[PDB]
């Protein structure tokens, strides 16, 4: 069973998978709260403990509904209020502020940056245009065994 | 038997298995509590030795089984209690205190980050401007032999 | 639905992504402030919650949008403004005082370099075709086996 | 007849065989205890030298199977009810205990992370943007001989 | 939409892309100076946004381009008589005095390196062709494992 | 002759021959005890040599069978049965008192490992996640000749 | 138009195109000292700034030129007296004393060369002999799993 | 002659030759005794010299077959005695002494390993799976230019 | 039209074009001694200042082939013979004293280097036999994904 | 004429050539004494100066083969005879004496060997499991551009 | 015309062409002595300048030959016979007492090498065994695009 669904999830996509691109993520997608993962087992259950198990589940996911129910209503509702307040000031200096700071800064970066590539470069790239010619004059001589078999499905 | 089975099982899928993307996983689907596996054997027993390993195995299964279960009955019903009010807890708070934290520390770090990128790069680039040539000029002399065998199954 | 949509998205295009060949970019376009992402929740929520989060999405919602509409009205309206004043400034002076800047620094520096440049690589270079001769006289000897199964889907 | 068998044996599977993903195995199974493996000889023995190696055979062999036959009922028997009574113990907290304080650790280490995350990368990344450079600019020319020889089996 | 152009545009050419060929360029291609990237916005505004964008939007520009306009008519036209009379006598220095100097310099360089890299080569290249004699002697076990699928579209 | 066989050996199987997966091997397999081999030659014998070789090759093999044998005969029938003895116990130690004790200590290290896992990755990681960035922005330019000859066998 | 003419142009020659072989070049192909180049623009101008280009770029232009004429007319006409009587002393002195120079320090250099190569080699190769044995023993298990799409056009 | 049989021999097998999977093999297989080797000549003799060559080479080969069948003869005798008896105790000793020991040095380290094994990794690990983090990321631009030639022999 | 028939002569031949296999070569043909190479101009010129470029070119060219001639004849007349003379012993002394010389230390070399060779390896190469072990036991495993898009012209 | 033999000689085979396999080689075969090797020539003599060699090479050759045969004869007689008795008792020491020294030692160390390789790698082993995990996670994201040309001879 | 040819030449063989294989080779194939070579010129001669050159080669190459014919007749004629002389008595030497040394040496050096590698082996192998798990467990991913265009010529 899980390992054939496994290794058909994995045939899907084969290419690269990582999130190296984006520096401002959350980590919440990797967490697992219930109760066959806060309470692990070793090995396969029998009948005979399938029934603690069953009464042990009720009640802690019960207990632990209510009291998110009850703070939620009963404190979520202010910090709703409050987090809105300053998100609106944010979001206003974002737009109104920083952007118009980061656009002349870049005027001013963008003026000086040419001058100070081509003096530099002018002066230092002999220096590795002659050591390019160690990469020159490689020689390979190449000699090969094989067997092969092959299916047609 | 057992080799035959092994090979069927690494034939179905060859590529990569690791698991480095999560950081927040347990061990536990590596353990194996089992007679056979927690008393090992060097060698096939004989017809004479079978019967010791069968007066063992059920007594130390029934051992085993018998504390399990009495300690689940009796102490796990207050423990699954006491970890239900403390997760709940734990869910209101990540939901209700630690996103909006993260988000207004996102917005306070998007703001200064492009204008410390711009300023650093126009002034450091030239330097690796002028080591990229040391890769230019590459030239490669090749030759080779080869002999193939092959079949159609 | 997720993961399906997700692997479609990927399939399109298996190339570079990169962004380093521009210098001058915002981060912007990483964030998001809505409700959903701002108070994020470990597990799916049941009917009885989908109410409290449903009462405490408007009033996070309505908040945050008045208070920048507020803002931007009253305060936005000078911004833009005193902005553009100091931005048709920085235009006038890039394209009239920058520009012939470098232009005739291209000049005074393109005049001098290719002297260095020979001078330095007539004396250099000779140490480096000596080095050349390290990557000759390479041989290889290979061996190979090989299985593969193939389909037409 | 051996190496056959051992080539027969290498050509079912040319794939990867190493076993680093488990951190939690036991080594029993490279082990071989019998009298040809533990009286090892170093070339073939003669009719003449078969007789004493027959008999000296089964000394060793009903020697070590007496010895082990007496200790495993008269002792392994008290060893099985010991080792049952401390690993239900052990199966108790595992399940009870250790998955819950892992549980809530998660929870407190991933409402941390992201800040620290943005934060050092916003810092540090252009120092290799800017390093990145090097690895353009690379030119490769190549020329080839080649022979080549093969068959349909 | 957005995606979608991004892509077709990507898939056009899929080569190097790089311009450290070129030691003597501006950075002015990279700059974007208008309102909906001057002033950026973290989501989607509404229609009740949209109104104070569109003020806003014409307030900005006209002052930005009256500025612009009134000092290029009655400062640029100087700047252009002054910069031109400098740029005339650059390019007949240009043409008239650094050429010759450089081909002078050219002449006689040329005259003396090949006895300095005869010399240093007679001398030095021994060392390296000892060293080559390290890259011989390889040899290569290879076994593989393989599993293809593919369609025609 | 000899070289002939020696290549039908060689090209039945091209694969990796390595051993180091086994730790607990002996080495015998290597050894040979032989006339022609215990008393080299370096040059092909003549008739006039090839009967002092045979002389000396019975009485080598023959003492060295006499002793051997005796040996065998009078002190290895000793050797079985205190071997043996001491074998027995050890099977006996190795099933009923390391596996229990390696199972114990399994359960006790994989209930700490994932807190002090996920703890030093949340803090380490960015590091490398910035030094990621230098890989990026790879770019080649590659030119080719070649010239190729083939026979079907 | 821009894009595409530029792909038209990157797809004619894909191979490379450095240019280290030459130590004895100009810099002047890079330079572009024309109004559009001179005085650039940061986004495109409207036809109310049309009109204010048009007017700088002739008075530019026309200074430009002029000031070149009259300096190449009364100035350049010496330059060019001046320089030919000095290259054509050093074309005299290249082709009349440095090749001869050359030529017998190449004869001198030719007949050392040969014996202290064989003196250092006969001295130093096996140091190198011996280290190459450490790229033998190479040995590779590999696995592989692949998707393809293709297209005529 | 001799370079068509030397390249008739290398084109039989192409493959790896290496021998360090052996670590108890002589260095006899390499020797050459015989007068063409033993006085070697530098150049074509002419058939004034092949007398004088012909005269030496039977006084060479006469003196150097009567020694060696004298001595092996009245002194091999004795030799072949005295290995025989030390290489008769020393099978025994191998056999009765040597693998005994070493089988029960093997299960005495079996026993230990897999709980040291377990405690290092998992304290050590993370510090190797945070640097995995350095090798995702990676992206390469290519193009290419190609000629071919081929033919059917 | 330039850029076509560069396209075109790069086109013709792709491979190596390195010339560090000759140690005794001269620089003569990097050098261009024109007055469209002398006096470079940084942009097309009109056909008003074509007229002054025609002057300038007569004057230049007259001059310089003027004083080449007149040196040439009334002083190249002597250093050819004075070269010839030393020129003629220099072969002289190539022939009959280098070249014995270097054979005779050839034959001095030749007859010591192989006792050192062996008896340097003897000692040495079971250190480098050991570090072969390292790069055994290589383990890949692999995934793909592709897409590929073709014409024929 | 040269360089076509050249050609051919070596398109026959393309691959290793290297001979460090053999530890116990001369170096003769390099060798060249023959007049025209002797006495090398800068450039194609002509007729005129033919005569000259003709006298010379006689003279040359003539000498030498006449003090050659004359040493060979009177001191060539005396040296075979000598060489002769002391390569006899070499060959009887090699054989007798040494090789059975070596066997001897091989048994006395391999009984040895495999403790000490299981000790040491039991301790030793898992701290390059865990270095293991540095090369997993790799991901490359990979783009391509081609022209190809080719013919049929 | 030059070029053409030059790459006729590049194009019959494109294998390697090193030299190092031989350690005892003269440098004489590099060199050319002849008036176009000598006294180089750094542009094409016109007709007025080629009478000039016309004179200066007769004179050079008639004294050179002149002095070389001298000295060879006159002086080589005593160099032949003394240089003969010695290389009779070098040829003697290395026949009749460097290679009878060399082969005792190869005697005395082969008895010994294997003990010695035996025993370093033995202690020193596990130390490179252990180190080899480093290069297991590696893993891939990999995604691609690409075009094609090719011809048929």
């Amino acid at each position: 069973e899980a390992e054939e669904k496994y290794i058909e999830r994995q045939l899907k996509y084969l290419g690269p998978i990582s999130q190296v691109s984006d520096a401002y993520r959350l980590d919440t997608t990797t967490l697992k709260i219930e109760f066959d993962d806060s309470f692990p087992e070793v090995s396969k259950p029998g009948p005979a403990l399938e029934s603690v198990r069953k009464l042990n589940r009720i009640l802690y996911e019960g207990m632990s509904d209510a009291i998110h129910i009850i703070f939620s209503l009963f404190l979520g509702f202010l910090a709703a209020i409050t987090v809105g307040f300053f998100m609106g000031m944010a979001r206003f200096m974002y737009t109104y502020m920083a952007g118009p700071f980061n656009q002349l800064m870049f005027l001013l970066i963008a003026s000086l940056a040419p001058s100070w590539r081509a003096f530099f470069r002018a002066g230092m790239d002999p220096i590795f245009e002659s050591g390019s010619l160690a990469l020159s004059n490689i020689q390979v001589r190449l000699g090969m065994e094989g067997k092969a078999r092959h299916k047609e499905l």
